[PDB]
């Protein structure tokens, strides 16, 4: 299990809201294309994270992480998502959620 | 056998991540050009303090090693190594590792 | 090679002479019982240290070294001698030179 922590920044890049929610270390939830068509960690998660902050739009936001330099990345993909853990050495993946 | 101690350092030159590696005493691992294509001990360090200290680029970082005077010189050459071994007496081998 | 720094001590264990010679890191100076009866390292040192401080006995004299913890130990055998070098990491072996 991972707990994946998200921080909400409204206009002046402050902390609106905090939320978590227990993730699972497996690669996707389902194998079959009717619940993986490509994606599954960055649609699992982004889809959390919609339903955890109502205060912005369902799919009408990106998420950014922090890298090796501390700069933000916009996230959207499960190749970044996989790359995105392999920074964290804990069980605690942070991520700074942004409504567009 | 040589053990090669490495002190990783941030912003402040403050010890993030201290870690250790078994060398040998021997030139280089390996004669042939498929594996010795001129480098071997300087190629051979920098690949384990890589996979030692991930916090950083694998190679994207130089090892300064201290002088007869204490100053820090960016090393990155076996010619450079057979020179940094001389200064110490003890079968230990103390380096600074920074990321570029 | 390896250089052995010796230290004379008098009454108020004050260093009264220092003098140097270089050693081989080989195990004995000769094979032949002619020449190599049982001894070696120990022989070779205590007699160098006899002809160095002639301020002293030529054969009435007890060098001891440091240990792990720092005391002194008289040693006086080439199985003491192998492992006082244990010790150093260097190339320079000091010792503490007393007349009996």
């Amino acid at each position: 299990s991972l707990t994946v922590k998200a921080y909400l920044l409204g206009k002046e890049d402050a902390a609106r809201e905090i939320r978590r929610f227990s993730f699972c270390c497996s690669p996707e939830p389902e194998a079959e294309a009717e619940a993986a068509a490509g994606p599954g960690p960055c649609e699992r998660l982004l889809s959390r994270v919609a339903a955890l902050f109502p205060a912005l739009r369902p799919g009408g936001f990106q998420a950014h992480y922090r890298d090796e330099d501390g700069d933000l990345v916009a996230f959207s993909s499960d190749e970044e998502l996989t790359m995105a853990m392999s920074y964290v050495k804990d069980d605690i993946f942070r991520i700074y959620i942004k409504e567009k």
